[PDB]
């Protein structure tokens, strides 16, 4: 049941709500709710609800946390407020979930990718090759930073 | 000696580096200790600037990480890196926002957006342009508690 | 399992992102040690994307710094954003740089040039537009370790 | 003497030339110097000779470092190669040095910035107010970043 107040606070930060947040997150500290269980989910939402929509948000969320130790209560609080709020208002991406198809697909590399191929064109020197085996297809759904990038 | 901190902290937040640097001289002439002078750097990082460059916690916290590596007599230019950097950069108090909602806490989870909800609905699954969904209690729908001033903006803006 | 990481960092260096992740899907299940696909990635963004994006290496560190805190099964996404990252990023080999200039080496340093030198000028003190002031030997003047292919365009271009 | 080599490439990434950089640089790895002592004095120079010109100077740099600790040569040369380029070719500014202007000037409070001072006007609530003593005059002297921000 204090899954479920992190629950609500992580999904309102998914929701780009930075009111649904705040309040969630004032209830969790209320409640004494432990700060490195906050800055775990955070940490994680970072990359998998921003991630490169803003490839940067796991650099300043970590940089909280970090703080958050030196400081702690009460002025540790606005650690916790600012990353929350900075995932809120961030645009949004799942596209680092991508990784799962591609695991689900795996469950032999080609020879110009093999360690030092002989045929191997490196794109530094320069193109069309092949970086897929043969027998196969998109895993990454791209949704910010990684639109521009596409 | 919570005087100086004092006029320190409120130089940067009055934008003002030559003040700030006077009184970051100040407090290392006295024997402050470093690490109680980048608390207070870190703290108004999120305080005072915050949303309104949020990547000046990432600097201030770099320079305490330069500091432990380096020390003394070089580490004082990391000192001054830090707060000469807040002292400059636009401000805002955004964050405090946590407070006014702590205000309205002193409240049950809607069914929706408890673990593992069925009812929920993922906002990356979602093939239109913005999910309706309720984030707050349905009594406080609609309630403010941030408004922005910077970045937030932007971010806001969108 | 050379191989495969070998196909991992082309795929990157490819800037393909699908094959990126199939070989770093493969890696994972094989076993691979986490801390070595890191390895692999800090370099990669230091070898193949350089100073095209230098907030690259602080981006992979910061993920390796994430894995670390959480470890598996949700430091899978922080391999997976990291990889990806370099993989859309734009490319240069341009650090590659420093071997030419050891090939130069395989050497007297400048008077003007050494600790505490009384001839030295600082650019800091200078008023004007350019200090000319030589800071290679006399006989490598003009000489050209490093060109710019993204960001360091710009910089190279000021 | 390795002192010569080290202020060599120093004063040459200050006079902003990568190719003599790299040349100091090529240098001290071929004489086997230690890379802890190069990396010190990226990082001083990152905060004293670029500092406020882009002040995430200090942030690559610690990545740089922090990516050599964990993988040593032959490929850390990467990141001595990479953090040496990049304050190479950043704009400069010593304007962090200002403190040593300061520190001489200092060797009383004014009432309004005292803890909890009861007449502080709060900048976030709205300005003309006080931040040096009475008896005093300008310490920083600006020069990229710092230049839009000031």
């Amino acid at each position: 049941n204090h899954f479920d107040v992190i629950s609500a606070f992580i999904k309102s930060i998914r929701g780009s709500d930075p009111d649904a947040t705040l309040y969630w997150l004032a209830n969790m500290v209320e409640a004494g709710e432990d700060p490195n269980f906050i800055f775990r989910r955070l940490l994680i939402s970072a990359c998998e609800d921003i991630g490169l929509a803003d490839p940067n948000a796991i650099v300043v969320v970590q940089s909280c946390c970090d703080a958050f130790d030196r400081v702690g209560f009460p002025e540790g609080l606005f650690f916790l407020s600012q990353a929350s709020l900075y995932l809120a208002i961030s645009p949004k991406s799942n596209s680092t979930k991508s990784i799962f198809k591609a695991m689900e697909a795996i469950k032999l590399v080609p020879n110009h990718l093999k360690n030092n191929a002989s045929n191997y064109l490196n794109p530094h020197n320069y193109l069309q090759q092949e970086y897929l085996p043969t027998d196969l297809i998109k895993f990454w759904k791209p949704k910010g930073w990684e639109k521009n990038k596409y």
